[PDB]
């Protein structure tokens, strides 16, 4: 096999929390550690972890014969697209700095950076709408029939989060006691599914827990001295904590009734980058197809793509299934025996310890990687890849044309 093309859909790197709410204060007697950047911004350490991934990808793509060992990629051989958020733009630059240092590869965004880019979520600008009833029933079914069923099967992990928070000594709990009580997160903050034409979310403990366990993970990856006030001490605890974050993404972002719509512009972009065709300037002034395309997005995007293309995974050593800097990697491979075209999909990521130790990455110290398979592919090769035609058929089935740009 010979590597012809690669599209990397990446989550942004380590960032500060996006919000600092009263409820976050009320559920723990302890003080949340402060962060060195504004809310939701990439930290400098976050960018350094992304550059490690970019350096590794250069070494890997050189070894695969797609990029030259020395010099800068010439004229669009590498292209970078990023969401308008600071954290995604800065992730773009960090990846370029690791992959091709001092080559000044442009980080393209949409023209207006003060407005949402529908590429990373067409619901957000009203390009299309979700089907309310179908989404409600689909999500509730994946939760086990109800959100009460969902949280009941997860009390062990909610109890883990309460211990790390010292929830019993929190303001919320102390009040509950003066008031007949139930000092449990799930019952103090009942969770409801809210489905609108442009969004779905959970209220209450489910969404609070998804956010708090992710913050814990970000503290660890940021190198903070004692994440979770020092109360997270082994990998079992880390996995149990982030299972609440992963479960919320399983419901809200992997569900096909949400994922297929939300992922349609990215699906179109991916297919455009991977399909052989006379090179032509398309979205963002980027010429496609080309050799490497890096797209700096969000964890909803990785989850959306996973849900739409029936790609299932868990990340060994990385409690967050859609971690900072995690990469959904699409590759087009040409089989020399008959010159047929094949698509390979992988999830490339830093383990939590590689982020904790700021481990420089290389061929001899690679990031983790999980081989994926498109569950619906009818034509696979011995190595698990889907034929170009099979992948194209799968994409055309999964995408929602009303959600296209
Ligand atoms: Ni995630």
């Amino acid at each position: 096999l010979k590597l012809e093309s690669v599209v990397i859909v990446s989550r942004h790197g380590v960032r500060a929390p996006t919000k600092a709410t009263q409820l976050m204060q009320d559920v723990t007697p302890d003080a949340w550690p402060t962060w060195p950047v504004k809310l939701g911004w990439l930290t400098p350490r976050g960018g350094e972890l992304i550059a490690y991934l970019g350096h590794y990808q250069r070494q890997r793509l050189v070894a695969d014969g797609l990029l030259a060992k020395k010099g800068c990629p010439q004229s669009g051989q590498v292209a970078i697209i990023a969401d308008v958020d600071e954290r995604t733009r800065k992730t773009g630059e960090a990846f370029a700095a690791g992959l091709a240092p001092d080559c000044a590869i442009t980080v393209h965004t949409q023209a207006d950076t003060s407005s949402p880019d529908p590429l990373f979520n067409p619901l957000k600008t009203g390009v299309c709408q979700l089907d309310n009833a179908n989404v409600t029933d689909a999500i509730l079914s994946r939760a086990g029939g109800s959100i009460a069923d969902f949280t009941g099967h997860r009390q062990t992990a909610f109890r883990e989060l309460e211990r790390v928070l010292n929830f019993p000594q929190s303001n919320l709990c102390l009040k509950r006691e003066k008031q007949d009580e139930s000092c449990s997160l799930t019952q103090a903050l009942p969770s409801e599914l809210k489905v609108s034409a442009d969004n779905v979310s959970l209220t209450g403990a489910v969404s609070l827990a998804s956010m708090l366990t992710e913050i814990f993970l970000l503290q660890q990856a940021q190198g903070m001295p004692e994440p979770g006030w020092g109360r997270i001490t082994d990998s079992h605890q880390w996995n149990t904590l982030l299972s609440l974050h992963n479960a919320q993404f399983y419901l809200l972002q992997r569900t096909p009734e949400v994922a297929r719509s939300r992922a349609t512009p990215l699906l179109d972009l991916i297919k455009t980058a991977l399909t052989p065709h006379p090179p032509q300037k398309q979205a963002y002034g980027v010429t496609l197809p080309t050799s490497v395309l890096f797209i700096a997005g969000h964890d909803e995007n990785l989850a959306n793509l996973g849900g739409a293309l029936e790609l299932n995974w868990t990340l060994p050593g990385q409690p967050d299934n859609t971690p900072p800097g995690g990469e959904l990697v699409f590759e087009r491979w040409r089989r020399l025996s008959d010159n047929s075209q094949w698509i390979q999909v992988s999830l490339v990521f830093q383990t939590l310890q590689q982020m904790r130790d700021k481990t420089p990455l290389s061929l001899n110290t690679p990031p983790g990687e999980v081989k994926l398979t498109l569950a619906g592919c009818e034509e696979r090769n011995a190595q698990g890849m889907c034929s170009l035609a099979g992948f194209t058929q799968i994409v055309n089935e999964a995408r929602i044309p009303a959600c296209s740009l």
